[PDB]
């Protein structure tokens, strides 16, 4: 899977091990291997929540397979929970886009996953 | 709604109030509250539209509907309008995907829509 | 099209022309014309890959239509071979989102494709 997050906190609150986290506790809520796992912070962006520049963060995930109604609930729930643990992001302010990829739009290592 | 900007604009021409016109803008172009609105401008971008690094943006819509053949129509023409006016890159050098999104795949707030 | 690729990779080893190299491959892979095509090149991102933080890249291709399981393999060999002659990335540590986008949800010049 791929999992994003941008957000306005800036580098310096992004604690050391945070990616290394993200991986482990993706492995973890999808079940997904960590050597599939790829993740993706972006700190001191330009943006607004509700049109409010306080601490925010936009994230997507994308996998193929375990999305759904109740998974991504509980991604939410992991991911919200790890962004106001460690980035200080109320969850309130956090969207997060879940997208189901087919295997056939999916590249890596010169291929498709089909 | 979730609206991301990206551009090679330099962040200096990015004005004063971007991100509040835009929320502003987009509440009353979906009809969303603008508590649900969140924007991300993205500048000092390394792009090229059609070969050339002339000022341009590649932007994206996200929305748990309130997305549609007609209503992209108006969004584009409200879109690429304010990125004229407000950023100088030219309509011609603007591609905006439009995203419908299912409520059970936006989380916020340690859930999701659905 | 719109063809995006966020790297780890430093700036300065972006080459020279990079963004002129992906436009004119990309133009050819998917026969549109050059002046279509938009590329969006993001290095020095705090990324990982299966926990690493080797080089690696998460890649996005959106086109209407010219989309598909044979196209897709052919378009990630292709893309993983300039990432690797390019920015000396592993193949194995690139992703690449296939995205096949309908008409009516690309925006341009005011417009929309459909
Ligand atoms: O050639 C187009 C294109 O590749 C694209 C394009 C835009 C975004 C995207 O994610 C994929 C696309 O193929 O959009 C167009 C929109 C138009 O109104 C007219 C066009 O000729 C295009
Ligand atoms: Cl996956
Ligand atoms: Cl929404
Ligand atoms: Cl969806
Ligand atoms: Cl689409």
């Amino acid at each position: 899977p791929m999992f994003i997050v941008n957000t306005n906190v800036p580098r310096a609150s992004v604690p050391d091990g945070f990616l290394s986290e993200l991986t482990q506790q993706l492995a973890q809520a999808t079940g997904k291997p960590p050597q599939y796992i790829a993740v993706h912070v972006v700190p001191d962006q330009l943006m607004a929540f509700g049109g409010s520049s306080e601490p925010c963060a936009l994230c997507s995930l994308h996998s193929i397979g375990k999305i759904g109604g109740a998974q991504n609930r509980s991604y939410s729930k992991l991911l919200c929970g790890l962004l106001a643990e460690r980035l200080r992001i109320s969850p309130d302010r956090v969207y997060i886009n879940y997208y189901d990829m087919n295997a056939a739009n999916v590249g890596w290592n010169n291929s498709t996953f089909a």
